[PDB]
């Protein structure tokens, strides 16, 4: 029998997969779509980043180039989309090579357990058995009942991702990432944006300050932004649809992007066979070595608690598996990574202020803006800044938070310095390159420590 | 009298001069030229990257837009040059408003030893006294006697800035990063470039493999790169210039940039008077505290030994008053990176493999390319790599190197890493967004360490 059954071959699934096969095991991995590599790779993270990269370039140069007179860009939607299948067919051709190149066998159809250690593959009739069990079936798109997605003119992201030709009125219902960033892909294009959000900000899992700023730097470039607004029915019409609102007010567009949030998936999946099952936002229950209630039972990922991001279900995948073989693994929740891929980007790493005055955590602010970065200025970049967050007492890095061009990179080194368990003077004392925006982190280290140079 | 006189307001000069003042000093500080900031800011690294990130935008307008059809670009000339000067006048006000809140005062004139603790600020007559003094007056570009420099067709990288119009064909005489840099800049606007180095390689800090995968790029790009060459002469004529080669070639040009590297900078300093010597490069030779054989007198940045780069100098400068004030101070030149501002990016961060070996220790190499990264893909990168050396017995990451897109801002954490003296072990198991060009790095770490997922 396999050693690791893997159900779900997203970040999660295939790089526990790959891992496991590193150590040793004989795995085996179920997936019911035909290609590999989850919601991420076919529908979500690669798409929608090809989607951002490209618009952002055809979107600066139609405002204008520094030193330039540009006579004409305009959109070639079949290039773009062209180019968005074909960085999706490379990484999931990628995540093949690498499944046959670690010995690791593939099954397609619905994994439904039959008992504790028996799944069976419902397309092909197989039965498999396995010593460890790895659930990580992801999430799907939410569609509340007042929602009457249809796929054509009310759509989740998927639909977003491909539509035939630019929407003229585009409504986002939610103010979360994946929401925005689409509309910011098609406002790009020219359409008009509206963003509908229920609760009193946007991007709820920024530090306040960030969503504020966002906020200010989307509707600045033209998208409208409404928060405390509480959607009561999207309903397709004949050639558009409707958004209604608590009041009576109702707004039409072309399309409507219902974007509300992810709700983990276990459909088909008959979890009480194995004697499991889910808690009340559908997540699988699982310790911190990720196991469920029955021990040789691991889940990871958007199935269960924490950020529904591809990197903290890669990384969780990886400590599960590693606890299987070894028994002891682990995961940095607070080294983590959230960004969204906008321009400016945004991002956060550790704790927002929000979760360290929820939790008494005595800290000190550190803020460096790009007005005034040398690169940033260079770039005709003066928007934005990044704080890191530093222990009043030990000035252990508690959290850093931006927004501005290419934040999510610069981040990437607080990131780091968050793993290490780093203190801001060691983060704001480390050589950093003149001119790059990572003096920007460097600076802000330096204040949250004591004070910086340039301000 | 004053607690510090610094010597030139470069990144040395002037860091030295804020931290200084931050640890309670009475700092004065002799600048020659009107604006504060130095080579730098003044005629060195802001222009220059300003006109690369300019220059950068357009040539990707020019070549074609992913997902567009984009008409002829016409070139601004006049507007380039206004957002380089602009970003100069920003950064260089920037230091004189630090100047004024940290209470530094500024001598305008060319400072000039009296004795070892007297300094004559020529065109003032000031006779200035400091208990420390610290020479930070950089370099200045070499002009081999060969080359005729009349600073119109036959210039130095500050008159490389601005040209006055694109040069039909521009000859750079040297391969370091300078001209290199100043090449691509004119080669995106039009200009025919032909860069010629004596050495078998160009940018000769990288690691070869870095260096050779340059070349390669740039040709592609469409310069003209020979090494292996010696130039005997150039001369201005009367609408051009010419260089002579060894063996009797000529080459013709409308302008020639001399660009063969930099030297020391002392002259009307009068050394001597201060018990002090240069030695046989023009450096001031200097200890472990950045201290002259005249205790009280330090020497930082271009003026002496290291890599000539003005972060390598304002860590010299903090590193030089924290010594001064409290015996501490410290540098850590195997964090300091060293990059280059084109597109893609070539960057350089601890021991190159031709050190290691030269050492005799023992390393293993781990390398991911660009062409197997999500992000780059979706932005239309495919060329480049990261590489990973680690320590053979001890897995310590000894060095970092790559090129492509932005390798730059990637290899930021890099540096991080070696400042921490960490493992390629702990830079691969840290958390990376995704999709990002980070995992490029985490990944190479990986296969350094022991091996990748992703290969
Ligand atoms: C438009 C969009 C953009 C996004 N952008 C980013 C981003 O840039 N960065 C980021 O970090 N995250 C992003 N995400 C979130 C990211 O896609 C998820 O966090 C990630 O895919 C979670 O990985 P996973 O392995 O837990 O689940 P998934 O990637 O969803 O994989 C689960 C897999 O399990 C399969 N499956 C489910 N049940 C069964 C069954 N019973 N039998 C067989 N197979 C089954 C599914 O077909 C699916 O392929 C984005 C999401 C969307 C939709
Ligand atoms: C075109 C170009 C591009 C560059 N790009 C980069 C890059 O992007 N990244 C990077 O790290 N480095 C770059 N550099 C290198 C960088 O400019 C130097 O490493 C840096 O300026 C060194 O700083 P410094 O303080 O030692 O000397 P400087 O910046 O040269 O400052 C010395 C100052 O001292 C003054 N001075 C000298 N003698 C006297 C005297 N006796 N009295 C009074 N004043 C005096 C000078 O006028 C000068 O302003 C570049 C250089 C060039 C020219």
């Amino acid at each position: 029998m396999y050693d690791l059954l893997v159900i779900g071959a997203g970040p999660g699934g295939y790089v526990a997969a790959i891992r496991a096969a590193q150590l040793g095991m004989k795995v085996g991995v179920v997936e019911k779509e035909k290609a590999l590599g989850g919601t991420c790779l076919r529908v979500g993270c690669i798409p929608s980043k090809a989607l951002l990269e490209t618009t952002e370039r055809i979107y600066e140069a139609k405002k204008g180039l520094l030193g330039a007179k540009v006579k004409g860009v305009e959109l070639d939607l079949p290039a773009l989309m062209a180019h968005k299948d074909k960085v999706v067919q490379a990484n999931t051709q990628g995540v093949e090579f690498l499944f046959k190149k670690n010995g690791i066998a593939r099954h397609q159809g619905t994994a439904r357990f039959l008992s504790e250690r028996k799944v069976l593959v419902e397309e092909t009739g197989e039965e498999l058995e396995a010593r460890y069990i790895l659930i990580a079936t992801g999430s799907a798109p939410l569609i509340p009942p007042w929602a009457q997605v249809d796929y054509e003119r009310v759509v989740t992201s998927t639909e977003a991702l491909s539509f035939p030709e630019v929407p003229k009125r585009l409504i986002v219902v939610g103010g979360g990432v994946i929401g925005l960033e689409l509309g910011v892909v098609w406002h790009r294009l020219g359409a008009e944006v509206i963003v509908l959000e229920y609760m009193d900000r946007i991007l709820p899992t920024m530090d306040l300050e960030v969503s504020r700023a966002a906020e200010r730097v989307f509707k600045k470039q033209g998208l409208t932004i409404r928060t405390g607004v509480r959607v009561t029915a999207v309903v397709p019409e004949a050639k558009g649809a409707r958004v209604e609102l608590e009041g009576g007010e109702v707004l039409e567009a072309d399309r409507v992007l219902v974007a509300v949030g992810r709700r983990p998936y276990t459909e088909g999946l008959s979890l009480e066979n194995a004697g499991l099952s889910t808690d009340e936002r559908g997540r699988i229950p699982v310790d911190e070595h990720l196991r469920t209630r029955v021990p040789h039972i691991y889940a990871i990922g958007d199935v269960v608690r924490g950020p529904m991001l591809a990197h903290k279900a890669s990384e969780e995948g990886i400590a599960a598996v590693e606890h299987m073989v070894r028994g002891f693994g682990h995961v940095d929740y607070q080294a983590i990574p959230s960004v969204v891929y906008t321009h400016p980007e945004i991002a956060a790493v550790g704790y927002t202020e929000e979760e360290l005055k929820a939790q008494g955590i005595p800290y000190k602010v550190g803020k460096f803006p790009y007005s005034a970065s040398g690169r940033a200025r260079a770039m005709g970049e003066t928007e934005g800044f990044i704080k890191v967050l530093a222990h009043a007492k030990t000035d252990r890095i508690l959290g850093v938070h931006g927004i501005g061009a290419r934040v999510g990179d610069v981040l990437a080194e607080a990131a780091l310095a968050l793993f290490f368990k780093a203190s801001a003077e060691d983060l704001g004392r480390a050589p950093h390159a003149h001119p790059s925006l990572s003096e920007i982190l460097k600076e802000a280290a330096l204040a949250a420590w004591e004070r910086p140079i340039h301000l």
